[PDB]
């Protein structure tokens, strides 16, 4: 549902994914209280709606958009650093 594997060992990730699901599948310890979902937390780091191909990295994990419309991110290719 949320996470799709990619052969090359990245993932997937649904920008809907809630954060405590997020951390639970990788590892990584994102706040749970400060964020709901992986959306929101890639929003906020980019501080703007972003386009297709845009990157940023948090944790250990890069996050890059795969799909977003005019309103909200999609779909996240998540690569571990």
């Amino acid at each position: 549902s949320y996470i799709k594997p990619l052969p090359s060992g990245d993932f997937i990730v649904k920008a809907l994914t809630p954060v405590d699901a997020f951390n639970d599948f990788f590892g990584s310890e994102f706040s749970d209280e400060e964020f709901d979902t992986v959306g929101g937390l890639v929003m906020s780091a980019f501080g703007h709606l972003p386009k297709r191909n845009e990157v940023v990295e948090l944790g250990e994990f890069r996050f890059r958009v795969l799909n977003a419309d005019s309103r909200r991110v999609h779909l996240l290719r998540l690569s571990p650093l």
